[PDB]
């Protein structure tokens, strides 16, 4: 799973990083917690719309 974060998770990734990792640490930790969000490219289409 390729996910950009959304805050920072020390030893896994800092804000506006993209990652790929497991998908159950995505699915059930990082999504979960609001930590990151899939990095596909609808998702980043959309967060670049949103900061600009
Ligand atoms: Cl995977
Ligand atoms: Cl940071
Ligand atoms: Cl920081
Ligand atoms: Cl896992
Ligand atoms: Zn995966
Ligand atoms: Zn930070
Ligand atoms: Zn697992």
């Amino acid at each position: 799973m390729k996910v950009i974060f959304l805050k920072d998770v020390k030893g896994m990734g800092k804000k506006g990083e993209i990652k790929n990792v497991a998908d159950g640490y995505a699915n059930n930790f990082l999504f979960k917690q609001g930590l990151a969000i899939e990095a596909t490219p609808a998702n980043l289409k959309a967060l670049e719309a949103q900061k600009q």
